[PDB]
RNA sequence: GCGAAUUCGCUU
RNA sequence: GCGAAUUCGCUU
């Protein structure tokens, strides 16, 4: 049968007020980056009014708009699209129930005009960090080189712990006044370099690199109402753990960059809410 | 989120 | 299993 293609339009209509920005984040309008998500279906999606999702950056207005229809796709491309759909929900979001309509897929411009991002999907499948921690070989003669532009829109993972299910972080800041030789926040160790050497037996090949501020990527599943009522003892403990996660300062050399950009990840976490709303 | 200890509520 | 309180461990 022929295909329908919809764009999931996203616009930050009400940026988070200062008084609610408890984790003191930068705000990231989705409309500031062209790569986004769409839906490929064999059946038309009924017209649905615009509706909000409440993200870390504030209230985002969602609109489902027709981009293309009455076209065919080869089996090969449908298979690629299907794999990426499954990848989004199993490996990025780590879900089992995508909607808490048939295929979510990345779209991007070719020139201001949106179409299926086949190249991006291919790049993901080729990436050595698509599933887990990628192999590396930093030595004195082939040292780690810090490229600032590679961290400007990055999701990172520690390469040295949690092999089976790595923790993903947004890079929230680059601390150019810090190096691995800066003082360590805990007194049992003098420097970041010493900490990583003692606990993990990790050597660093680059002692001039900046250090990174991070923001955990984990998000609640239903974003259809605002986050903010009192908390239980469990929720407190959870909040405290997230707080400590976000106080961590990481060393770029000891992290791997995920192939999905931070700007797209921020849009991905909205998908379950959007699919839930559409099937209602 | 992954775990632990102690204590209390829901069933007849 | 559905909940609550108090306390401790894992990250930098």
């Amino acid at each position: 049968q022929p295909c329908y293609l919809y764009v999931i339009g996203m616009v930050l209509t009400t940026p988070l007020p200062d008084e609610l920005n408890f984790r003191r984040r930068k705000l990231y309008p989705p409309e500031d980056t062209t790569r986004c998500f769409g839906i490929l279906t064999a059946k038309p999606i009924p017209q649905i009014p615009h509706f909000p999702v409440y993200t870390r950056s504030g209230e985002v207005t969602i609109s489902i708009e027709l981009a293309a229809s009455g076209f065919m796709l080869s089996l090969q491309m449908l298979e690629l699209i299907t794999r990426l759909h499954q990848y989004i929900f199993s490996h990025i979001l780590r879900l089992e129930k995508p909607a808490l309509a048939y295929c979510v897929l990345p779209l991007n411009v070719v020139s201001s005009t949106l179409d299926i991002d086949f190249k991006f999907m291919e790049d993901i499948e080729k990436s050595e960090a698509r599933i887990g921690i990628p192999s590396t070989k930093y030595t004195k003669e082939t040292p780690f080189v810090f490229k600032l532009e590679d961290y400007q829109d990055a999701v990172i993972i520690p390469r040295y712990r949690n092999f089976d299910q790595p923790h993903r972080f947004y890079v929230a800041d680059v601390y150019t006044d810090l190096t691995p030789l800066s003082k360590f926040p805990s007194p049992e160790y003098e420097t970041f370099a010493e900490y990583y050497k003692t606990k993990y037996n990790l050597d660093l090949t680059n002692l001039n690199q900046p250090l990174l501020d991070v923001d955990h990527t984990s998000s609640r599943l239903n974003l259809l109402t605002p986050r903010h009522l009192p908390l239980s003892s469990a929720e407190k403990r959870k909040a405290k753990w997230e707080s400590l996660q976000n106080k961590q300062i990481l060393v770029p050399e000891l992290c791997a960059i995920h192939p999905i950009p931070a700007s797209l990840w921020r849009k991905a976490v909205c998908l379950p809410s959007i699919l839930y709303r559409l099937h209602c």
